C-alpha cells in the first residue's frame, strides 16, 4: 500500500543508546524483524531461567499476537510499536498487581498524546487496557503473571490501518499525525512507562489521580461483558486498589475484576 512510504524501520542501536545506561532501568533492548508473540517469547526466557525484570523486546513485525482472554492481536509489518516488557513484581502484594496494567496503557497515552494537534471526543482511558481515541482502539495492552514477574505488552498503531486489523482500530496516522516516528514514540513511550512502574512498585498516589484523570469510563453508563458470557449494565464509578472496575448497578455495587467494556 501507500502507507509502505511512511514505515522506515527502527534503529535498534540509537533506542539502546537513549534507553540503556546511566538514569535509566531498562537493561536490554532487542529489535526482532519478527516472532509469534512478544509476550510468549519474553514469558519463554523467564521459564528457561532468565532475569527478565527491565528487559525489552521490539518485533516490527508479529504474526500470532495475543489478546486477552484467548483472544489475538493482528498486525503488518513496521506498521505498529510491538513490545514487552519484565516486570520484576515479587516484592509487591500481590492484590495490587492489577494496577500495573492500567499504568502501562497510562504510559502508553501519555507518549503519543502530545503528537496529535487537536484531541477528538472519546480520547483516553478505557478500563482495563485500552487506549481509544475518536472511539477507537489505539492500543492494547496485555498482563502476563510468571512469577516472580509480569510481561507487560504493548501493540500501538502507528500507521497501521483499520482495514488490516479490526473495524474497530485507529492509528496515529488515521488521527491526523501525518509522519509519526517510531523511534521517537518508542523511546517517548519506555521512559513513560518506566516512571510509572516506579510509582506503582512504591505505591504513589499519583498513578491512581492521573490514571483517573484520564478515564474514558468513569462517570460512563456501561455494559460489561463479563468472563463466561454474562453482562451487566450499570454505571462505572471507581477503581478499586486491586485496580478492578467498581460499578453502579440501581444502587448495588458490583465490582469486576476482568471484562469487556462498552461505553453506551
Ligand atoms: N492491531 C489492532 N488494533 C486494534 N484492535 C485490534 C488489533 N488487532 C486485533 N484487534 C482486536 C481484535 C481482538 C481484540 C483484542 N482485544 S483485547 O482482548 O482487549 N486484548 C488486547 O487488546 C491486548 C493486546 C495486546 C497485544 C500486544 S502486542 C505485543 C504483545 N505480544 C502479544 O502477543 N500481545 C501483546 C482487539
Amino acid at each position: 500500500t501507500d502507507r509502505d512510504r511512511l514505515r522506515p524501520p527502527l534503529d535498534e542501536r540509537s533506542l539502546r543508546d537513549q534507553l540503556i545506561g546511566a538514569g535509566s532501568g531498562w537493561r536490554q533492548l532487542d529489535v526482532v524483524a519478527q516472532t509469534g508473540s512478544t509476550n510468549a517469547d519474553l514469558l519463554a526466557r523467564a521459564a528457561s531461567g532468565a532475569d527478565i525484570d527491565g528487559v525489552v523486546l521490539i518485533a516490527e513485525h508479529q504474526t500470532a499476537g495475543r489478546g486477552r482472554h484467548g483472544r489475538g492481536w493482528a498486525a503488518t509489518a513496521r506498521a505498529q510499536i510491538i513490545l514487552s516488557v519484565g516486570v520484576r513484581v515479587v516484592d509487591v502484594p500481590v492484590q495490587a498487581w492489577g494496577w500495573l496494567s492500567l499504568a502501562a496503557g497510562l504510559a502508553v497515552l501519555d507518549s503519543v498524546a502530545p503528537l496529535i494537534a487537536v484531541p477528538p471526543a472519546e480520547t483516553g482511558l478505557k478500563w482495563p487496557n485500552d487506549v481509544l481515541a475518536r472511539g477507537g482502539k489505539l492500543a492494547g495492552i496485555l498482563a502476563e503473571v510468571a512469577q516472580p514477574f509480569v510481561v507487560l505488552g504493548v501493540g500501538l498503531n502507528v500507521t497501521q490501518a483499520p482495514e488490516e486489523v479490526d473495524p474497530d482500530a485507529t492509528s496515529l496516522l488515521d488521527l491526523g499525525v501525518a509522519a509519526p516516528d517510531r523511534n521517537r514514540i518508542a523511546s517517548r513511550l519506555l521512559r513513560e512507562l518506566e516512571a510509572r512502574i516506579i510509582q506503582w512498585r512504591n505505591a504513589n498516589p499519583q498513578l491512581a489521580a492521573d490514571y483517573r484523570a484520564r478515564s474514558l469510563t468513569i462517570g460512563s453508563r456501561v455494559r460489561v461483558e463479563l468472563p463466561g458470557g454474562q453482562d451487566v449494565v450499570g454505571i462505572a464509578r471507581d477503581i478499586d486498589d486491586q485496580g478492578r472496575l467498581c460499578l453502579d448497578v440501581g444502587g448495588r455495587t458490583v465490582v469486576v475484576s476482568a471484562g469487556d467494556v462498552v461505553h453506551l
